[PDB]
C-alpha cells in the first residue's frame, strides 16, 4: 500500500467533506497563482491572462473521470511544455495493471463525490498516494493544460495536476525527461538508446518490451538550440516526447515489413511519410491487418516503418518494470 503524500488521507478527507456537505480544498496545492507558476506562468505573466480555477462540476452538468476507458487519446497537451510527462502517461495507459495503480478507477464526479481525487506515483523509491482537489486551470471555458480528446473526461487533467503538485507548480512541469515520468509511473528503470548506434536486434527488443508492458518513448534531438518543437517537413516534431505505442510486422504486397507505432502527445500533427494514416502503403497490406492496425484519424498516433523510425528519430527510451 502507498504512503500518503504530505500525510494527506484521501478516504478520510473525502468522507469528512462528503459528511460536511462541502467540497475539498487542497491546502498543500491551492487554486492560486503560485500553483500555476513562478515565471512564464508567474503571477504577473501575460500567459496567465484569463486563466481561472474551476472544478469540472462547475463547467459541465455531468463531468466524467473516465470515459470509454483511460486511454492514450485522453492525453492532449495544453499550453505547457510537459510533453515528456504526457508521453509517459499515454504510454502508461498501455500497461493495464500499472495504469490502474497510478489512476485509481472508480473515482467519480457523481456517487461519493466531494471534490477530491487521488493518484499513485512512485516517488524517490516508494509509491505515494497524492491527493488533489478538482479545481483545474481553465481559460475561455476550456482546460488550459492537458485535456482528453473527450471534453467531458478529466482523469488525465487531474493526474497532470497531481504531478504538478509534487513538482510545486504547473510551470515546474515545463521541460523534462520522459524517463523520469516513466519511472514515476512504474518504479521501473529506463534504459536509453542512441538510435544511430543501436543493437541489430533493437526492433525485437521493442517488440518484447511492448508485449511485457514496459513504457516506451522516443524523440528527435535538437541541436539547433531554438528548434524546440519545430515541425519537420514530414510533420514529426523535434525536441518533443513521443510515446512508442506499438510495433507489428505486417504482410505487405505479399511481404513482411516491420512497423512501429507512436503517438504525438499533442494529439495531432502526424508523420506524413510511408505508413502514415492515409498513405498508399496500406492498400497493399492484408485487409485484416489494415483494419486492425490502421486508423484514419488525426489523433497524433501513426505508424512508421522501423527503417524510417531509425532514420528520423534519435533516441528511444524503454522503461522496464
Ligand atoms: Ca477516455
Ligand atoms: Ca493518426
Amino acid at each position: 500500500n502507498a504512503i500518503k503524500y504530505l500525510g494527506q488521507d484521501y478516504e478520510q478527507l473525502r468522507v469528512r467533506c462528503l459528511q460536511s456537505g462541502t467540497l475539498f480544498r487542497d491546502e498543500a496545492f491551492p487554486p492560486v497563482p503560485q500553483s500555476l507558476g513562478y515565471k512564464d506562468l508567474g503571477p504577473n505573466s501575460s500567459k496567465t491572462y484569463g486563466i481561472k480555477w474551476k472544478r469540472p462540476t462547475e463547467l459541465l452538468s455531468n463531468p466524467q473521470f473516465i470515459v470509454d476507458g483511460a486511454t492514450r487519446t485522453d492525453i492532449c497537451q495544453g499550453a505547457l511544455g510537459d510533453c515528456w510527462l504526457l508521453a509517459a502517461i499515454a504510454s502508461l495507459t498501455l500497461n493495464d495493471t500499472l495504469l490502474h495503480r497510478v489512476v485509481p478507477h472508480g473515482q467519480s464526479f457523481q456517487n461519493g463525490y466531494a471534490g477530491i481525487f487521488h493518484f499513485q506515483l512512485w516517488q524517490f523509491g516508494e509509491w505515494v498516494d497524492v491527493v488533489v482537489d478538482d479545481l483545474l486551470p481553465i481559460k475561455d471555458g476550456k482546460l488550459v493544460f492537458v485535456h482528453s480528446a473527450e471534453g467531458n473526461e478529466f482523469w488525465s487533467a487531474l493526474l497532470e495536476k497531481a504531478y504538478a503538485k509534487v513538482n510545486g507548480s504547473y510551470e515546474a512541469l515545463s521541460g523534462g525527461s520522459t524517463s523520469e515520468a516513466f519511472e514515476d509511473f512504474t518504479g521501473g528503470v529506463t534504459e536509453w538508446y542512441e538510435l544511430r548506434k543501436a543493437p541489430s536486434d533493437l526492433y525485437q527488443i521493442i517488440l518484447k518490451a511492448l508485449e511485457r508492458g514496459s513504457l516506451l518513448g522516443c524523440s528527435i534531438d535538437i541541436s539547433s538550440v531554438l528548434d524546440m518543437e519545430a515541425i519537420t517537413f514530414k510533420k514529426l516534431v523535434k525536441g518533443h516526447a513521443y510515446s512508442v505505442t506499438g510495433a507489428k510486422q505486417v504482410n505487405y504486397r505479399g511481404q513482411v515489413v516491420s512497423l512501429i507505432r507512436m503517438r504525438n502527445p499533442w494529439g495531432e500533427v502526424e508523420w506524413t511519410g510511408a505508413w502514415s494514416d492515409s498513405s498508399s502503403e496500406w492498400n497493399n497490406v492484408d485487409p485484416y491487418e489494415r483494419d486492425q492496425l490502421r486508423v484514419k484519424m488525426e489523433d497524433g498516433e501513426f505508424w512508421m516503418s522501423f527503417r524510417d523510425f531509425m532514420r528520423e528519430f534519435t533516441r528511444l527510451e524503454i522503461c522496464n518494470l
